[PDB]
């Protein structure tokens, strides 16, 4: 009792849908629509209850009923919502994604301006919550602004930042220093330090930027060929890719920000940290949904140790 | 007032996105995705509750959160979901639709199949419900099986078909004799009488084919044109269309339809009704959501005492 976890970042409704018989252009076709629910901080504020954390999620939803159904649905996966903040006279934010028969994406659209409710003023009126978690996990989708405010404020509580993509991880440049753990991509990681990841040679150069920066730890995914981790005290090394059925890549990434933040509440060394939060992406590549529901301790170690 | 009207129909999540800049296709390009109710049977319904008379929704949604939401948002407008049914471990039906820049129609999809839920032993458990009320709206996306218990089982109450498109309205050829007032568009008609409309010389030999069929009322909407209206007791007219802002085409047929059923129920002469009919289609022109919020029979009746 009382020990948690404060996830600030966004929370979207996914709609994915692929036509059976081919495109008909400008024309109704028939075919299958899911929504599901999405969202980085929202992915990983689930995939923390599930893996067992009191998990409270800030973010922002629309006035419309859909907004509040999407609360629901995080809510009844063990996500305490009561704090996200309900715009009115706005909708919630969405990622419009058309398919095909294999699964091949097409098209995407999104509409992700309602994360920018999430303001520092909203934050400021839960800053004490806030600062009696025992760790904050945020997104870059939120504004500038608002992460400024997160990392300083955070009154020695790690924040754990998920860089989200290459356009977005740039606002995280010039408050390295601010950050326990980042968790970028090697095309993030690129952007960031302004250093190509051609070879593996290279990402002892990246990561020495990042330390000369001033991040405490840094968790490079390189996909196929794995997961580069640093810690600025020294501690660095390899941790080869679980060997997984990839069936949707989606959500890979929040199970993984979820397993380390977890991990690091749990008390676990840096290395095993990032081999679990492998563990962690692994289950979710191996799942239709964003959200493994199956996403457990027991699984992943499971999943873990056979290896 | 315990006079009541039963709408059996098809309730949907309509999800409409647009980018804001040109489409980069492959790739997530930032635009506005909304979400509004839709299908034929509920947004007839809500126009009916709009229009002031107590409608009772006999749909199916899913077990999902999101189709539970669309029957809540449904029941804020006034009407009745009680009776809706609940599919378990399914989704709820959805309209997804890629727009442009200007509002133009990229690509269409759809997934409408929880529409065959709604079968004939879910309408039979509310069978004297049904057999109850003042009139009887069915749409055709619901199956053959379902709208044939509706025209056997109706117990001599009115039954207002929309035929929905050309591809669903030709479950009503055989069955022409058990409905009181269909509401074809020209494809429509086309498509079931097998009679061609290139002129207005065809309308009458149109009409004469469904009256010869067994149809009690026809409402022909040609678009431009106006509707065309005829009785099989001989009575048959034109109406020219209400000049209107057209904004937003959708939701147009569904005001229709209320307009005709809402006019029935209060006594009015079979003319007026169309007039009136065709001033609800007006306001739903004139609107950017499928149903316009300012449906009133005030308003309608302001639209059309003008000219
Ligand atoms: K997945
Ligand atoms: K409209």
């Amino acid at each position: 009792e009382k020990d948690y976890v404060v996830i600030i970042g966004s929370a979207n409704i996914d709609v994915a849908g692929y036509s059976h018989e081919s495109l008909n252009y400008a024309d109704s076709n028939p075919g299958k629509i899911k929504f599901t629910p999405g969202g980085v901080g929202r992915n990983i504020a689930q995939n923390l209850a599930l893996l067992g954390n009191k998990a409270w999620l800030l973010s922002a939803v629309g006035s419309d009923f859909y907004g509040q159904s999407l609360l629901t649905q995080t809510n009844q996966s063990g996500v305490y919502v009561d704090k996200c903040l309900i715009v009115p006279g706005e909708n919630t934010s969405s990622y419009l994604s058309l398919l095909d028969n294999t699964g091949e994406m097409l098209v995407a659209i999104n509409d992700m301006n309602i994360s920018n409710a999430i303001t520092a003023e909203y934050l400021a009126q839960h800053r004490e919550f806030i600062q009696r978690a025992k760790v904050i996990v945020a997104d870059c989708n939120i504004s500038e602004e608002a992460l400024a405010w997160i990392l300083d404020n955070a009154a020695n509580v790690p924040v754990f930042v998920d860089p989200v993509s290459a356009w977005k991880c740039v606002k995280v440049r010039d408050r390295l220093n601010q950050i326990h753990t980042l968790k970028p991509n090697r095309l993030e990681a690129e952007t960031l330090s302004g250093i190509a990841l051609s070879g593996r040679d290279d990402v002892a150069k990246v990561a020495a930027w990042f330390h000369q920066h001033g991040l405490n730890r840094l968790v490079l995914s390189m996909g196929g060929d794995g997961v580069y981790y640093s810690d600025i005290r020294g501690e660095n090394g390899w941790s080869a890719p679980i060997k997984t059925n990839v069936i949707n890549v989606t959500g890979a990434g929040d199970a993984m920000m979820a397993g380390l933040a977890s991990c690091w509440v749990d008390g676990m060394p840096f290395a095993e940290s990032v081999r679990f939060a492998q563990g962690c992406s692994s289950m979710a590549l191996s799942c239709e949904y964003t959200n493994n529901p199956d996403l457990s301790i027991a699984n992943v170690i499971s999943l873990v140790e056979n290896a």
